[PDB]
């Protein structure tokens, strides 16, 4: 049955090398890590960000390229285990150079600065399946 | 006296079903818990979210309502004790289908994806009373 | 060596007092409390925000001025070591009163309500130190 509930696990704060494509390098820490489930959030700037926002008919994102710098302002997301291994999923909010924002789910981005927290969680199984949607998502926690 | 300081209670991850109204089913899943403070984040995509813009002059916030499927960028908030049961505050970035971000305080929202962190926290009273502004606010920590 | 790897110290969750400069606050607040390294997430309203967008070329920011007031959507940062005191980075989305969001470093922003999260983490040094690109920061996690 699901719980949704957890323990603690690792602590982690870090930067990113420049030059990694974000995503990646978190799926690589993780493996390396030996991390299945996580929390992260962190801040910095990426270049060339791809976003995406989700279409439900098509069941697929429109990946939206972004070009040049851009703050990262928020990255929120999760690590879980997805056809044997660790798998990222964030959505980020990105800062233009006026101050506007867009954002969307993170498809792809490289880094310039990155600083990002993740806090591994240790329990029960939570894996990403597929699902009618197109998206590969955890068992739903039903009150 | 107010210190700010908690233990770390228990922790949470986990999927909301599609349909459920957010902060509703957070509300609901601290009652069952028997939650009464905590910190939450989280992404996914909602469907017809109401966000609000608090208006001082008036002491109410005006209520943006959006349509259609946005990306959940960003739900960063809090679960506190408000007139005896557990209260959700929470705001948002959301993604349009252009990538362009909307947000502010989350009035409600239709949940069609949602990936909550739920962390709850343990230690001295910490309530949302009436206050001048109009807004339920804790006790302030005056350093 | 890095690992980027600390244990759970100190944790809080409070509201900044109305008037407070939130950075100041919360580097006064690490201060008092003896914080060297943190993670800090939280939301409520800012008002006059100036946020930041970093000009490479430049090494340094562009700042942009806002006016009156902003829902805090979010802010996402942290706490480190700079020059042998407690140094606070943070990055806010900003919501104005028709729900359009702006963002990015955060300069500087009085207070209207702020609700702060903040972890203090427990390890290793994590020091910002100048770097070519005019940022100050923390070694980096190679893989």
């Amino acid at each position: 049955m699901v719980t949704g509930m957890f323990s603690l696990g690792r602590t982690y704060l870090f930067r990113v090398p420049e030059g990694e494509e974000l995503l990646t390098y978190i799926k690589n820490f993780c493996k390396k890590e030996g991390i299945e489930t996580a929390i992260i959030n962190g801040i910095g700037t990426l270049k060339n960000p791809k976003i995406g926002y989700f279409l439900e008919e098509k069941k697929e994102y429109k990946v939206i390229p972004l070009k040049g710098s851009y703050e990262l302002i928020s990255l929120i997301g999760n690590v879980s285990l997805k056809d044997g291994e660790p798998f990222v999923h964030a959505h980020v909010s990105l800062g233009n150079e006026e101050g506007i924002v867009f954002g969307g789910h993170l498809v792809e981005g490289e880094v310039f600065v990155a600083e990002i927290f993740l806090q591994e969680l240790k329990g029960e199984k939570i894996e990403r399946k597929p699902t009618k949607y197109g998206l590969a998502l955890w068992e739903e926690l039903k009150l």
